[PDB]
């Protein structure tokens, strides 16, 4: 499965905004089957968009349980003679969902699409009844897990261990989408370099001819078959390869953008096209301020604008598969992404506080076989979808994951190994939580280039940033005399609420955030093998609420309305300062 | 403890010396005493102004966070008019440890932060020349201290003090220094002891060491008419029909202690308010009616003094406190100064004293990082440490024995008691601070997992003081499990212990200008919404006779992932501006009758 795009091939996008919403508190939707007939006092959603914060209601922002969405749509006309499929681009956790009293689809999972063909429910020109049931709950088999907690009273509460807040609903683009009835799923392109080639595979009802043509698109060579190789003679070069299916009596045209995308790792070295990188960026979160996680193109546009003044030249997709939108921009401007899935909270020696978890991470209580399989089944969703895309330049596996008790890599080696069975084009990484160092740590073995996540001076060096430098110096050459590997560190930030100002360089003030980070930097140009640095977290997000967080995580370098703390001209004036994708040597 | 009162002034009087600027300098390598620094005028000096912290004067971290030995110095001229009187230097607070020289000549040594400490000097100046002052203030906290602390060296010898309690361990001269004479016949010590039966008329027995004389006692009005005289060094009881002490207005009579020697007279005027306070049952009472409490736990804290006193400050956040209908307050974690006891003495607000012994318990510190493992232990909390706390108790006790405005002892606050040995360590001092004074009520402030059926040291006292976050720290966010939990709380305390129970903390965290349509943690909205929610508890429970809310103004502490900028549980920010909640309470506060529990 990949994403529409339309040529003679059509859709009505329904994102349409307002649907009919309505809670189920006493879980009566099923059973009085709510498709059957139009919801029962609903109120207007907005459907790119998370359902938690649009109506200003602390209830149904933290409910827990079974929603329902509903709408009606007309079938274009000229579809009559054609295959008609509805395709969700993320409903975030669980979602079902009933094509006018037959249900078509269900889905679980949290950032992925799904889709269905409905031909044989629909005919062109009438009207039918949406209606989607999604589901917000998080169990020990969910990607990311949590437990659900169900009181005295039979009221659910919903625990869970990531950072971020729980954000549900649909929060990115539904689809209407016709395409002619003798292609429908994937295709496959894979690039080399050679200090020029590439590779092809469709999968349609009949004979396929493909045509790479450039940015000029006049064709530049073509084969024709389901695979063989052609060669060709700060943003990237995108080429675009055009698969036509020649069969029955109707061709179909599908156009795949490409770009000569290259690399594994090399020592101590990330290469790309046999060029050492330094990663500089951020973090990331989709978070808004009325929209939750929902998808929303001056968000992009402007949060793009803000990451290229910076001069930011990379990103990772934190905690979750981010809008395919981001992908194709990243494609377009030349935005190196590491590719992250949900599978967050895989920790329960993070959570601080003064608060019965279960006792052992690894076994049939919590992570058990049915986890390491629906685990298995989001990194392959990730990998079907965005497999295509010359941004994504590494596979990451899981964040910040326990990997101290016992079990932990039986659990994660057929997921790593599994992993590089997917696609062995780009390397393969598990961002490293703090407390599992350098002596300590299991599973780094395992995978390509180590991503490591450290506070030193935030969470466990009281605010000295004076010994916190000694101590991450000393951890990062353990790292990489242990595993001489390239090292990114793929979080560092402290939380700074925007207005405090301190003569003392405190925690929490602006300048500490400053001083913090350029210490940091200080000693990532004095060690060989970090080759990336991201800073955690771009603009400030909402997480569930606790005695840590004051209003969300504020370890943003901007505030959640995208305006700039004084560190985000100390960023900006060293990530521009270098020549791009070079790292600034020791002075 | 040691004899003593405050300066007053009489035909014998005294010189304010808090003249601010005085010459300091840190002692980074304990150099001080080696050289004995108090010798020459101090090498390498910084103007400082006393008093106030030392550790905000000058906007630098390094100084900020010292630990070690830091020195003061002035010079001054002694009034020559004073010659055949005694000279005494009086330090009403230098904060955890401090040694003065005359120049050449060691005077006083004290290890208390925050009561007064002098001794007579008269052998060592003579009128009408100037002599060197110098101080050696120590900063340092060890399991010996009121309150403890752990200082730690690290590599390469620098210290770094560790400690237990929220608020910043802020050091240096923090009120008034001063010469004062007096003439050779001493009035060192008063105390005073009212009684009452039904608002018509009784007694003040009485108590005097007068080190060099004959007594005589007249007790005026405020009129100053004559209303009693007393004649003795001690019993000096008169009866009277009086207008008694009452919170909202405090009448104060006045006891003129005269000391006639042979060629020497001595005059003290000394306040006195005719009340009476005890406790039945339930009900905590003043003149023998119940009483509700209302107000704060507050702190000595402000934006560049640290805890130096300030009179501007003092009037503002009475004046703040007055509006908002506070009728209480305690003197949380550490004695005051006498200036805010004078001043509840004289407007009637009602004060529960309390001592420096905070950080009692190594299970409140939340995080990711070595503490002893035993709290009550040879290592820890242990003998020594139990007599500087009943020095702690001591001193206080002698100083603000005679004050109206002082309804209740307090120990310590919010100790752990769950390890054995608590008991321990407990009983002996409610024991002790009984007999130092049988006249008010004795009570030790309650942390919240020493919950009812876990507390082991409530039996000993007279009132029980709870703390409690029901909402905040656990079960955070939920106002519906929040007030369930503590309603059951409460009753169980009352069930298990009969006694008034007053809850002497009780906020959330509250970032002003932080709004929320979700009521949400950090919030002024959440603010307002729990303590709304505390209130119909309170209200609901025969037993509490008073509500202090978590602090009347935003304060600093040690720097932590918990605390923003400091503590931020104040109604009011540090520059005293009103939180959205401020006027959730001054509705309340104003609305029920003064002193009276609100009816539900
Ligand atoms: C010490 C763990 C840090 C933690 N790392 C994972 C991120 O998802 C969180 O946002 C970050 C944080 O505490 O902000
Ligand atoms: C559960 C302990 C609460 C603690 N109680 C003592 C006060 O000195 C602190 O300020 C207060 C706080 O943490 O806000």
């Amino acid at each position: 499965m990949l994403r529409p795009v339309e040529t003679p091939t059509r859709e009505i996008k329904k994102l349409d905004g307002l649907w009919a919403f309505s809670l189920d508190r006493e879980n009566c939707g099923i059973d009085q089957r709510w498709w059957e007939s139009a919801l029962q006092e609903s109120r207007a959603i907005a459907v790119p968009g998370s359902f938690n914060d649009q109506f200003a209601d602390a209830d149904i922002r933290n409910y827990a349980g079974n929603v329902w969405y509903q709408r009606e749509v007309f079938i274009p006309k000229g579809w009559a003679g054609q295959r008609i499929v509805l395709r969700f681009d993320a409903v975030t956790h669980y979602g079902k969902v009933w094509v006018n009293n037959q249900e078509v689809m269900e889905h679980q999972g949290g950032y992925t699409p799904f889709e269905a063909d409905v031909t044989p429910y629909v005919i062109a020109g009438k009207s039918v009844r949406i209606t989607v049931c999604v589901n917000n709950e998080l169990n020990w088999q969910t990607i990311p897990p949590g437990m659900v907690i169900t009181d005295e009273n039979g009221k659910k509460k919903q625990s869970y261990f990531h950072d971020f807040f729980n954000y549900a609903g649909i929060h990115r683009s539904v689809m209407l989408y016709t395409t002619p009835n003798t292609w429908v799923d994937d295709i496959t392109v894979v690039t080399h370099v050679a200090q020029a080639s590439v590779d092809w595979q469709v999968v349609a009802n009949g004979d396929v001819s493909v045509e790479l043509r450039d940015a000029d698109q006049q064709v530049v060579a073509t084969g024709q078959g389901t695979s063989g190789t052609l060669q060709v003679v700060g943003e990237g070069y995108l080429y675009e390869l055009c698969v036509t299916a020649k069969s029955q009596t109707e061709c179909d045209i599908y156009p795949l953008r490409v770009g000569i995308r290259s690399v594994a790792v090399k020592g101590e070295q990330f290469l790309i096209n046999h060029k050492p990188f330094y990663f500089t960026g951020f973090g990331r979160h989709e978070d808004a301020d009325l929209r939750g996680k929902g998808f929303d193109n001056v968000l992009m546009v402007h949060d793009h604008a803000l990451m290229d003044w910076i001069g930011a030249n990379s990103y990772r997709t934190s905690h979750y598969p981010y809008a395919e939108e981001m992908l194709d921009w990243a494609d377009e401007h030349g935005i190196v992404v590491i590719d992250e899935t949900a599978a967050v909270g895989f920790n329960l020696s993070l959570g601080i506080g003064f608060e019965n978890k279960p006792k052992e991470l690894y076994s049939e209580e919590a992570v058990n076989g049915e986890t390491q399989q629906a685990h298995l089944q989001a990194i392959k969703e990730l990998i079907a979808r965005d497999k295509n895309h010359p941004s994504v330049v590494m596979w990451s596996i899981a964040n910040e994951p326990d990997t101290r008790p016992q079990g932990a890599r039986e659990y994660f080696a057929p997921l790593a190994e599994a992993t590089r069975k997917l696609d062995p084009t780009r390397p393969i990484t598990c961002v490293n939580v703090m407390f599992c160092d350098a002596h300590t740590d299991t599973i780094s073995d395992l995978f390509d280039v180590l991503c490591l996540n450290r506070y030193y001076g935030w969470y466990v060096q009281s605010g000295d940033l004076e010994t916190a430098e000694k101590v991450l110096e000393k951890e990062l050459l353990a790292w990489q005399e242990k595993l001489h590997q390239p090292i990114i560190i793929t979080e560092y930030g402290v939380d700074t609420l925007a207005g405090l100002h301190s003569m003392y360089t405190d925690m929490w003030s602006e300048e500490y955030q400053c001083a913090w980070l350029d210490m940091y930097h200080r000693v990532f140009d004095r060690v060989s093998a970090v080759v990336g640095e991201q800073v955690w977290n771009f603009a400030d997000f909402a997480t569930s609420q606790g005695i840590l967080r004051v209003g969300g995580n504020k370890k943003g370098i901007f505030t959640r309305d995208r305006k700039p703390k004084s560190a985000a001209f100390l960023l900006q004036k060293r990530w521009t300062g270098m020549n791009f994708g070079e790292k600034p040597q020791q002075g």
